[PDB]
């Protein structure tokens, strides 16, 4: 899978109180994180659905 998926999530100067997935290599899930609304990139995802199929079993 992408290396991005080892990373935390990738936030950004987001103000926006908009929900977005990461990959937590740690746990073997995606959970969500606020601060990330603003970018669209790396790990940061729409749906838990998206962020599975790119990262899932990394």
């Amino acid at each position: 899978r992408p290396d991005f998926c080892l990373e935390p999530p990738y936030t950004g100067p987001c103000k926006a109180r908009i929900i977005r997935y990461f990959y937590n290599a740690k746990a073997g899930l995606c959970q969500t994180f606020v601060g990330g609304g603003c970018r669209a990139k790396r790990n940061n995802f729409k749906s838990a659905e998206d962020c599975m199929r790119t990262c899932g079993g990394a």
